[PDB]
């Protein structure tokens, strides 16, 4: 079960499930093709994005949910633009539980601990630690009855070893076509991020799920794409929380249409040229967003992330 | 992740791979050993826990004291170390353990006081086919506690009924292959067991996933010796077995502490199942070790052997 990037992962662990089903169940009322236990392990996790034009991957959604995650953010408002859907999770109409990893990472409820500068002082003291340990889930979401919103990761685990750093997402449910492209983006990136921080190389990535399945609703779409190559570019060396956190502005501003930025204005910004891409991808979306012109600023981006948007929004970016 | 009947058959063939064909060589907290990273094994037939290599003295008295003593909800060190000494390097205030006392993890979770167990039930009762009924062991607080010496080892245990079978899933940010793995394995199926008889069902698999799967290489020699080295364990009786177990672990203490002794009259007399009765007999086994009484019969052949093996002075 080794693979060395996740789409052949992805894609076969998607033809496992669909033709060979351990079983066939409905939890929570929903029908589904179902393995449980299952898992992978990728080579190159940071080629994360899937490519296969009938899957239309969203690389905007990817990116704003792991910059939602590190911002540390539970907000609805945030990340529902990005996929309108996810307000269906929302007790409130402006939080998320379970589904807002941000805090769980930085400021756990239980204790309100950032366990991520926790990881980074456990490896830097111990580079063999076996204890750098994000825990995701808590036991009080099962005991709140009729919770829409139950955290489906369990842990993330880092390990340093021979000079890279290894990540490990333990999950206890994962839907296999639609949410599992989201993860183990977030996933990979988290743990990019954190090796570039620490100034190690990049190692394995492991994913492991209790139950993995494709929900019947879902089978056409998938069998779609399984009836139907540029690499993801590397996150620069070093600390890259500074530029997040200008990303961050600019995410804000983009999406509230407080600002529009020009091709000579991307280029133009006091970001590395890998995270100038990334707020380019978020005025793509503007674009889309509130009905401006499409523009210029395609050409200029990693042919990843062109491929991305001609295909999921054709009459914009094709 | 390879597919086993008994946890044996896994045990060994990991403990290969490992001491063999390890993918690292590293010493975390300064404990040189072989690893490898992502590593589990399927059960097909959990009850079927027990490790019975004469080589490998598996001491079935403390896999069933371990079990026991995380049923009873208990931090405290006193009743576990009578069973393993050496379990008293991981306490730091000499009284508790903390990241070792899964009881307390399972019944009573630092985050929020929950009693997990119950909540499990509940949610499988209510939805058969439920995703989310999770026991979380682990917790946030444990890595900012400076110089923390016992820091849980289980990320979670994980139950769901498929085709009227209870399955589990432990999940390990890392496992000793060669010692812990036997007592983990033993106490969650022991546990799933014990959950499944509670809700009426059949066993169903047993799977097992960690990080960092290693063996210590102070323990090298004594894997080697297992590596160049049936009767069946029996089952627990169906229903709801806390009666029971409230009674056992009634015995237990008594005869941890010689306050009681048992004779073999004595223990068939006892108001218990017979499963347990025998659970109680391996506990007085234990006291007359222990407190150097003079030294079965009744006992299942498991049990036989593991005590035979491990004190063979005694019961050899």
């Amino acid at each position: 079960h080794t693979f060395g990037t996740f789409q052949d992962a992805y894609l076969s662990q998607l033809r496992d499930i669909y033709h060979s089903p351990e079983f066939r169940n409905a939890p929570r009322g929903q029908a589904s093709r179902e393995r449980i236990g299952a898992g992978f392990r990728l080579l190159d996790p940071v080629q994360r994005h899937i490519s296969v034009p009938a899957r239309r991957a969203n690389v905007v959604f990817n990116f704003a949910e792991a910059l939602w995650y590190l911002s540390g953010s539970d907000r609805l408002d945030f990340i529902q633009y990005y996929a309108p859907g996810i307000a269906a999770y929302s007790a409130d109409g402006r939080t998320l539980r379970g589904t807002a990893y941000g805090p769980r990472i930085f400021r756990h409820p239980a204790g309100g601990v950032n366990q991520w500068e926790n990881v980074v002082k456990t490896l830097t003291d111990d580079p063999d630690s076996k204890r750098a340990v994000i825990q995701i889930f808590d036991p009080r979401e099962l005991a709140v009855a009729d919770n829409i919103d139950v955290a489906c990761t369990l842990a993330l685990q880092f390990l340093i070893r021979d000079g890279l750093l290894c990540g490990i997402g333990y999950m206890r449910a994962n839907d296999a076509f639609r949410g599992a492209v989201s993860d183990v983006f977030s996933f990979t990136f988290l743990q990019e991020f954190t090796a570039r921080y620490l100034g190690l190389g990049i190692g394995t990535y492991h994913h492991v799920v209790g139950s993995v399945h494709i929900y019947d609703s879902d089978a056409r779409w998938a069998e779609r794409v399984l009836d139907a190559r540029p690499g993801f570019p590397a996150m620069p060396d070093g600390d890259n929380w500074p530029h997040v956190r200008r990303v961050l502005e600019w995410e804000e501003r983009l999406r509230t249409n407080a600002a529009r930025l020009s091709a000579d204005a991307l280029d133009a910004l006091d970001l590395p040229a890998y995270w100038k891409h990334v707020v380019a991808l978020f005025e793509a979306h503007r674009q889309v967003r509130h009905e401006d012109t499409p523009d210029a600023l395609l050409a200029a981006l990693p042919e990843v992330y062109r491929q991305s948007l001609a295909v999921k929004w054709p009459g914009h970016f094709g």
